[PDB]
């Protein structure tokens, strides 16, 4: 069971390394827990909708549940389902609900796409010892251009009757004095462009996102991972999960993993050696398997940084009532195209996405996920009863990125003379629901936990390549800054160390 290259999971960061090292010549393994997702089900689609979610919109559960932000209205189509190897996984915590994608592609199967880049100056300030120059002039790029990132067209955007909730908004933030911004995004908008003209079958027009797309979104397993595959030196073993990671005595590497079916039933448990191991489970993935190796005598020469630095990228989705006469529109695309950006480097900046409802109906509604300059950070503590690491975080933890959000909707609400909806994340009537993450970051943070080019501390050949190496914070949708990350950590490893 021996492998030059063993990548865990096939995320961002994974998926970089994987095609790299293909065309390198490196043989590499991959190993995804989730499943490949290119089987049509029941209803001959891939994926489920949001209007019609089954087994494959949950990872192992017993019911669906609503999107975030839209109980009152999609409540009603949830239905109970058998445990499955779903495409979204909710992971709850004490205080704290974190959304990951599972399968192939990993987070990129079941995100909204939005590909930004981190503000020069705010990426200076959480990164200190890594030169920004050659990440904006040649890795964010990179990043940019395999990822497939595209621009909207200005005008169909203006005119379209799909994104009126992103023009209604525009108009009020406009009164507060503040400004919006196109964020560009991996989904074809050339392709959106003939959904709206019935041209096309329909994803995004389709009330489909979260549990994936069915067309249109260009997910890594058809960007990074497809170019992998092509290489030739690289192989996807899915329903794999690693458990436990050793190193053996002569410096290699030895992996325990869990072959699994979709209903979740152990087929096998085998074992992988390899030489250069590299970790893309994400930030919840990996920083579990190195706290578990550390505090198990595994890999005892982890440091005390593994774990920590953990933060939700000041993640806060909060929502405002429209007045009658400013309607947001029945047919919202699933895709965001406008951000609200507030973001001064400051104690009280604010990067706001403005997210559509899948309603399907008026509501009146204008939902925000809110992404805030907070300093707060939790800790991932070993687990040695039941075998996981459990996220030290406290909901109060979450007042600064609470009163950052608040402040800038304050002035939205007073300009318009508008309200806040206190009805859609609960009945404990929250305005701000401040006890989710879509966007985790950190837990094996780069120059902490790691050298400036995600070789863990402690260990050679072993290196962490996803959102865990971010200090808790972008300031912007994740993903890009994993990506370009990945390419200058990789090709300066490649060059060195393989
Ligand atoms: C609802 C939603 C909306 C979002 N929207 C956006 C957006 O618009 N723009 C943006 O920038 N970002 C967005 N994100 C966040 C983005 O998806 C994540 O930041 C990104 O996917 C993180 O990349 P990663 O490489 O670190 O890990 P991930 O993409 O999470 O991938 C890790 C992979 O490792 C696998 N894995 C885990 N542990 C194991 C194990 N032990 N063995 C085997 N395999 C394992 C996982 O199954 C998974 O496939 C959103 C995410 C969600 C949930």
């Amino acid at each position: 069971g021996y492998v030059p290259a063993v990548v865990i999971g096939t995320g961002y960061g994974a998926a970089v390394s994987a095609l790299r090292l293909g065309e390198a010549g490196v043989q590499t393994l991959m190993l995804e827990m989730g499943q490949l997702w290119n089987q049509p089900g029941p209803d001959g689609n891939i994926f489920c909708g949001m209007l019609n979610p089954d087994k494959r919109s949950s990872w192992f559960k017993n019911r669906t549940e609503a999107p975030l932000g839209s109980f009152l209205w999609l409540d009603v189509v949830n239905r109970n389902i058998d445990p499955y190897a779903g495409v979204l996984d909710r992971v709850n915590y004490d205080q704290m609900s974190v959304y990951v994608g599972r399968g192939v592609g990993g987070g990129s199967l079941v995100n909204g796409g939005m590909a930004v880049e981190p503000k020069r100056s705010y990426f200076e300030e959480i990164l200190p010892r890594v030169d920004s120059s050659e990440m904006y002039d040649r890795y964010f790029p990179r990043a940019n251009s395999m990822l497939r990132v595209n621009h909207i067209d200005t005008k169909w955007f203006e005119d379209t009757e799909w994104y009126k909730f992103a023009r209604v908004s525009r108009e009020q933030a406009g009164k507060a004095g503040l400004g919006t911004v196109f964020v560009p995004n991996v989904y074809d908008f050339g392709y959106m462009q003939r959904e709206a003209a019935g041209e096309v079958p329909k994803s995004a027009l389709a009330t489909e996102v979260i549990y994936g797309n069915n067309h249109g979104k260009q997910s890594l397993d058809k960007t990074y991972l497809a170019a992998a595959l092509g290489t030739g030196k690289v192989t996807i073993q899915t329903l794999h999960q690693v458990k436990t990671i050793r190193q053996t005595k002569d410096g290699g590497y030895a992996l325990t993993v869990e072959q699994k079916d979709t209903d979740g039933k152990l087929l096998a448990t085998k074992e992988i050696s390899c030489r250069y191991l590299f970790l893309g489970a994400g930030s919840l993935g990996s920083t579990e398997l190195l706290v578990r190796a550390r505090d198990t005598g595994t890999l005892p020469n982890l440091n005390s940084e593994v774990g920590a630095g953990w933060g939700p990228n000041g993640n806060i989705m909060t929502a405002r009532a429209n007045h009658m006469w400013n309607p947001t529109g029945a047919h919202q695309s699933s895709i965001p195209a406008l951000g609200i950006d507030a973001w001064d480097n400051s104690d009280s900046s604010v990067f706001a996405e403005i997210a559509p409802m899948p309603a399907g109906l008026e509501t009146w509604v204008s939902l925000y996920l809110a992404i805030t300059k907070n300093p707060q950070r939790g800790t991932f503590v070993y687990d040695a009863a039941t075998d996981r690491a459990k996220l030290n975080w406290t909901r109060d933890q979450n007042a600064p990125a609470v009163n950052a959000a608040k402040a800038l909707f304050d002035r939205i609400n007073k300009a318009n003379g508008t309200i806040y909806r206190y009805d859609l994340f609960g009945t404990q009537l929250k305005a701000f629901a401040d006890d989710f993450c879509y966007q985790p970051l950190g837990g094996c943070v780069l120059g902490k936990a790691t050298d400036d080019y995600g070789r863990v501390a402690g260990y050679k050949n072993l290196y962490v390549t996803d959102g865990s190496l971010i200090p808790g914070s972008v300031g912007v949708n994740p993903f890009v800054t994993i990506t370009a990350l990945a390419e200058r950590n990789v090709e300066r490893i490649i060059k060195q160390d393989v």
